[PDB]
């Protein structure tokens, strides 16, 4: 019960809570009728479930207590795709600085194990942002023509 | 806005807080040292997912307005086995329950519709209950030797 | 002679004598007629022999000197299987902390290339450990019978 | 900018200009008739190319300014084969010392993207050089039998 | 002495620029989220590599003196698309007539070799000039609307 | 606690030593750039070890009380590779020595089991001294021209 792993157990809230507003986020580009956006956050969702998980297994194999938690309530209304998209680029970069700062309270406490797991997850952020403002920019120049946000995606994601 | 409307969002969120029910059970049978009973329950959380999106799915295909919801907490601590698999059961009856009263609304209301979309969810519940009360009984036949509970599940389930 | 050098020296030394220790605890359970759990620790120190040689080609990659040592004594006699178990726990936790301090060191002199080189160890490490204490978990709920230990190691390991 | 954003374009130019140096070494080798060798080093000269687009592609993941830049003139004369392994072993030396600088200087802004992305760099910065060296001391074992350090390389390399 | 060997060694180092100003290019495209056109440019940066070494061949096979030379620094900044598909064009219609004055020196100065080994660089350009036109235009046509010359790109390039 | 038993277990902590002492040879040869011996010794060590093992069988087969020893110190300085041959062929020559007392011990303790348990070792030991002694010929014959005894091993071994 160092701060190592109780900020473990608060990335575990987290990623359950992203995974929950990439759902959110999918639900709402289905409503749009944008079938492209919406299986692209599905599928993120899913990846974001892995994480925690991938979490979870980590405080099992080190035999530190873990607690599968509740969700918080997330963002169900957007005035444009556009939002949603910023709204999860936000979230990514969000996620970024929290597994920043667990790597630097890993250091910090010499878990050398916890520092070199969270590795892996830094890697993978890189990419989830660069994606995520890809489409935030793409949905710019897109402007009111959802059709060729939803093209490029079909196409190149 | 209809009450079958209003049971059927509160219903995803039952099925979401369900699904991270199942999981929280999973990860005790997991540290528990008990794999077969964990595989089925991590399998048993993404079904109830499942559940949830056949419902969400359902709003959407009738314009009917759906919000992802945040989930409640969570029960982690088990003194045994069998405790978790009580909680299972009695979840299971619960939302039995829940899916029963649905149908009643949509009777009720003359909500032809979601009446009949409610049916499948019926037969789902037999099994699934049928299923969660066996684990029951097997658990407390074999008492504390859960490696019997273990074998039956790795043969029969 | 550098400290980080003259450590992985010794960790050479080490994980040759951890290799084995293992063929030692191998043989008891061969010994044994536990032939499920022999077979596991018969691999177990190939593996221990490999991590030696990944860090004698460490050495040779960087035309550091590298000595192939002796090996210390290693313990044969145990009471009972639990015992010899016990010992591979043990012998894998300290194992994990002679890496961490390798990690420190190397981190300590600016040696850059062997503190990445570690990074890999402790992931295994990490997998290593969770597995043993699983198998010293499961022995202590087998107590006397072993057939049931022996059963869950020729299914689940 | 950032130290470690300015140290990254530098990297990328010095990545281009070590690629431009590999091709001079290898057209120096193909000039002598000794395929081998040229053949290598061609291939060494993509490889490098490929680690400058690498430094490249992490800057446009992470949206900071990239310039792909002009290259330094490189050394085309050579005395003997042996000179431009020399030459090669040498740069490798000096780009792993950069790798190195980047790391710390990560290290010390608390860049961890950076200092996580420079850790693939430092494994293959070690098989690099472990080769280079070699190529020199089979060079020098060879003397002027060159045909000896071309058998060699077909085997071996 | 000769100058027809001397414009070839000048003409190594205009394709070894010409490339690097293609890399610039592509990366340009790449990072205003362009992929098809990207795609191309970091294609073209290895076909005009390629150029760079036929002629490098061409010197090498007749025992002239080749240098590897240094790439003087390229174009980066690009107001919009059409401007860095205006340099390229430029580019090519610029490669062209060097290599036509070439063409004219090797006549000149009766080496048959060289005229005769710039005739396949005459086809390369005729097409290549006529993409690079094609996509100019291609881009006045589509103006702000990038979206239909990515398209275009894909289905016709 | 019977001669030939407790010759066997000596033999056992010969072998594991034996096996030691190629590594150490392989590691020489792998730091002197001479692959082709280096690849061979690391597998003479596998096979050293599977000697050793086969003894530990035939104690367990017996229920003949079988420690797993440690491994006295090896030598890892040669002044050349004839040097570490030379050792080698020594090494297996001893080997022979102690298996044909192994022998002698059984027969005059009327151990028919374990006379006959050693006749294979007898066999691999004429076929393994026979090549180590070609090596050792070979050697002298290259002299300093270590090229041609690696060229004769990737061959003929």
């Amino acid at each position: 019960k160092t701060k190592f792993h109780a900020l473990m157990q608060e990335q575990i809230h987290n990623e359950f809570t992203a995974a929950q507003q990439y759902v959110a986020i999918a639900v709402y580009f289905d409503s749009e009728d944008l079938p492209q956006l919406a299986k692209h956050f599905y599928s993120q969702a899913v990846e974001e479930r892995n994480h925690a998980m991938m979490l979870v297994q980590h405080l099992l194999d080190r035999d530190l207590r873990v607690e599968i938690p509740g969700v918080d309530t997330v963002r169900n209304q957007f005035d444009r795709p556009r939002e949603a998209l910023a709204l999860a680029l936000d979230q990514e970069r969000t996620v970024t600085d929290q597994v920043g700062r667990l790597t630097a309270v890993a250091r910090d406490e010499g878990d050398f194990l916890g520092e070199q797991f969270m590795q892996w997850f830094l890697q993978e952020q890189i990419e989830e942002v660069a994606l995520m403002a890809t489409l935030v920019r793409v949905a710019d120049r897109a402007g009111a023509n959802l059709f060729e946000l939803e093209n490029f995606v079909a196409r190149e994601v």
